[PDB]
């Protein structure tokens, strides 16, 4: 009855479909569990109608990102804005000391660079001589190079370098050291509407192709040579080809028994071992988001990128100065609670200087993300939690403490005072259709495995797509977009040839 | 009757000194170190100036501190005795344009950020690719500007290419003379400034029998007596015969060998002549001309925000319009042509503010070629030098919250007491600064021919004979350790039964 049945209406599946029509293939079905398209790409509205990409926001690797280039052409053709380069010089803030960026004495950015070169060398040509956690690596650097670091450097550098937790979505004691430093292939470009990207691709194919709210319960390719998909309601389908674009964490449920978990798909026969094994090489991180909407900017627009550093101590310097080796340092680093906004690094994007809107887009990581999303409905508790860092930022930006107007009450006094009006929070960790953010490595992992296995497919008519199925752009929106075009073209060439 | 020696080392630079240090360490005796000059050290020379202040007119920094073996030693000695031997003086660079003033970390130009994209762009252009034409660095920057003009503001397309050029001071070559493939390279760690590079030379020099050192003997010829004996002739007539010889003369000096006319200072006549593999490598590698000029002042009366300052060359608004209207590659290569002398603003200059880093009231400035050759050819005229550099000197002081300088060579303003200049392009024993690449060059050729040797007895060492640390002090040092270890390995066989 059907040529190709794409499961999932995320950018991956959507591009796939988009491509199939663009190639004259017809009778295709797009089955999506949610009541919307866009997958991990969702734009939401808040105060006064403002819009934000609570999911993906940036176009990365702009020098080689195909999707970006495409958006570039369009914009070059009709003078319509679609993005803005928001990269800037980072302002780093330590609760007690204030700004620590571009400091004439600390030179944190400079030693941070040495630190990364230190990493590269540690894992170069050695098969990766036993990989450890990002935290472990950082401790080695300090120990080995202590003779060439001041006290403050040993103290503040380790906290500053942790901004990388916001790229992976994992705490430095849970992140693989070997996969921490990536290749920054160019400047980043803030997408003024990833939804526009989603709608354009979405419209590009026959609308009667989309089937929202069709959670797929099980896939089975009868040796008869065709695939049989069954949604959760009962409606059955049969197709020549099928492209599973569900996220990795969800597909990881297929290997567990007692499959009843929302989203889980039952394959038959099961997934070949090369696939099941891939999951032991870990994966899935938890980057989260929190939006702070204000009445109107009343703070310095010096930079669009701000990072708050976790607290640090002087006893730490001393401990590093006295340790006689890694072992001693380890055990010595044993001090005996409760998490606060200064327990981990936090990344704020000042949307004022980059888009004009008086709002801060913040990024958080595991384990904090999971916790903050659990209390997303409790605005009060959310305010109390972030207030202390929200005030520190305003101070270092020539302003004053933040006023809680989430339960508005007009008052002139709030002339040039910052007034919070709304707070928005992601929920990717508690949404059974995503269960996290995107692929990520724990120490001892190897991403190549999944990429290969996925890209090989279960067999001939069963293929996979999405950010966890490709190398270039791994974990990214453009990575997924290309994995979708990958399966469509391959099948497109086959159909065109069969007759 | 010509004296017998086990090993004769020609040249007393850090390479040869280390070669000898190693021989003695491995127990070899009856050796010799012959040097043309009347001092040891070579391109590691420390001079004295106003009020007895000191400066390294040759090498100044230990590079790649994370792996630099020579740097690690000095670090061990300080760790066990508390004596200051070096200092980490890296910093936040201050960039200055004559018209616009400081353009570093400017919230709208964001120059450093696009420079990183530039380098990444270059990396994707070459790194790991096969059969890619080379072209000059200048051309690479023109290509980047073309392919990304849609994502660069007008003012960015103007100033970014001028900031890019700080690299000219690492290679000692102007951007149109520089190989683009060899322009970008990896920096393994921070740089540590030597507080007495001549202090490193002596330690190594005092680690072997002092009767070995023969200064002021220039070697005129080296001959292999087909019987495992090498003859060496000093100009003063002494004749020596030894089993092995480590030749460490500069690559620019050894090049003189592949030419007729032996009355040139430094030239060594080889018999038989250097194998064709060696003469031919001279066509695939060249020599740069980094240079220095020290400006000494009475006292510091300027800001010590940073110790690294770079002044950009003038840029125009027409360049922009051309970049915007450019059609393709050739169209730009064409349009770029107009119709004029050279001044201090005709090329980027790199100033080191010693007052912050060492506490001395002076600037150490680095220059590239062609400027270095012209500036060293007038080093004797201090008045002319002061004029030439006065405008940038003023601009700097202005930006560092001070005022125009006062020629005091012959109380709230900066007074210039003395100027010191390099002499490498003119000294017949240097003939330049160090090995560098021209577009289309292949340094690997020289290293291979060099480290392989003339034959089993006639060996080579020096900054141009090794891959890791090429052109650097630690590269020459290691190259010395290498040739000596090999010889030690071979004489060791004399004790077997
Ligand atoms: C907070 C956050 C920020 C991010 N920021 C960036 C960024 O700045 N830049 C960037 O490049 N990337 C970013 N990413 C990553 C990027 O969003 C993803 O790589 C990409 O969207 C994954 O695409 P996909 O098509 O594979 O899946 P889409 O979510 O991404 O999901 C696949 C589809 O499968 C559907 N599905 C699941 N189970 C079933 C079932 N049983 N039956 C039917 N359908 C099902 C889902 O509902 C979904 O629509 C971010 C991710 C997060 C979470
Ligand atoms: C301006 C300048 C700045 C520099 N800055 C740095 C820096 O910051 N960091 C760094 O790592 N490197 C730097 N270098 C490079 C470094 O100085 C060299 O790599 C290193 O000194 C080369 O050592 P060498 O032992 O091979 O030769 P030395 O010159 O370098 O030369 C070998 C010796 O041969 C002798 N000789 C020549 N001909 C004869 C002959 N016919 N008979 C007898 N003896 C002869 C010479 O007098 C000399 O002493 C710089 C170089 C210059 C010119
Ligand atoms: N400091 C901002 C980091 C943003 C990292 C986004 C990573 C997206 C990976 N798919
Ligand atoms: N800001 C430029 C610094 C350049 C230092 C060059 C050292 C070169 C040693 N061969």
């Amino acid at each position: 009855k059907k040529k190709v049945i794409i499961i999932g209406a995320g950018i991956a599946g959507l591009k796939a479909a988009s491509t199939l029509h663009q190639n004259g293939i017809q009778d295709c079905l797009v089955l999506e569990a949610r009541d919307r398209v866009g997958g991990r790409l969702q734009t939401v509205t808040g105060y006064q109608g403002r819009k934000y990409d609570i999911g993906a926001s940036w176009h990365h690797d702009t020098l080689t990102n195909p999707l970006f280039l495409e958006e570039a052409q369009l914009s070059l053709n009709d003078g319509r804005t679609r993005f803005v380069f928001d990269d800037d010089n980072f302002i780093y803030i330590d609760e007690e000391r204030g700004r620590v960026d571009h400091d004439k004495e600390l030179l944190l950015e400079i030693v941070d660079n040495e630190m990364s070169k230190f990493a590269e060398l540690e894992f170069h040509q050695h098969l990766g001589v036993s990989d450890c956690s990002f935290f472990q690596l950082v401790m080695k650097y300090l120990l080995q190079r202590r003779q060439f670091l001041t006290n403050d450097q040993i103290r503040y550098l380790p906290q500053l370098c942790r901004y990388l937790e916001l790229w992976h979505g994992l705490d430095w004691k849970l992140l693989s050291a070997k996969d921490t430093y990536f290749g920054h292939q160019g400047r980043n470009a803030f997408a003024l509407n990833y939804d526009s990207v989603v709608q354009r691709i979405a419209q590009s194919f026959p609308q009667n192709w989309l089937k929202l709210s069709c959670e797929v319960k099980s896939i089975t390719r009868e040796p008869s040579k065709n695939v049989t998909v069954n949604c959760e309601d009962g409606t059955v389908y049969n197709a020549d080809y099928v492209i599973i674009t569900v996220p990795q964490s969800v597909l990881n449920l297929s290997v567990q028994p007692e499959k009843n978990l929302r989203g889980r798909i039952e394959f038959q026969p099961p997934l070949k071992p090369v696939i099941q094994d891939a999951f032991d090489k870990i994966h899935f991180g938890a980057l989260g988001k929190v939006i702070f909407e204000f009445e109107e900017c009343c703070w310095s627009n010096e930079s669009s990128k701000i990072v708050t550093l976790a607290n640090s101590t002087n006893e730490f310097v001393e401990i590093v100065r006295n340790a006689e080796n890694l072992d001693e340092l380890d055990s010595m680093l044993e001090r005996e609670t409760s998490v606060t906004c200064w327990s981990q690094p936090l990344f704020f994007v000042n949307l004022s200087k980059s888009t004009g809107v008086a709002s801060f887009m913040m990024l958080m990581q595991a384990p904090l993300t999971n916790h903050i999303e659990s209390i997303r409905e409790d605005k009060e508790r959310l305010f109390s939690f972030f207030q202390p860092v929200l005030n520190k930022i305003m101070k270092c930006l020539d302003s004053e403490d933040v006023i809680d107007g989430m339960r508005p009450i007009e008052n002139i006094a709030n002339a040039n005072k910052p007034v919070l009006r709304n707070i928005i929070v992601s929920n990717w960790t508690r949404d059974p259709y995503s269960r996290g953010a995107y692929s990520a490595c724990f120490p001892g992992d190897d991403p190549v495995d999944m990429v290969v296995a996925m890209s090989n497919g279960q067999d001939s008519r069963i293929r996979f797509a999405g950010e966890h199925t490709i190398m270039d752009g791994a974990g990214c929106a453009y990575g997924a977009w290309e994995s979708g075009r990958r399966e469509a073209t391959r099948i497109s060439d086959l159909l065109k040839l069969e007759h």
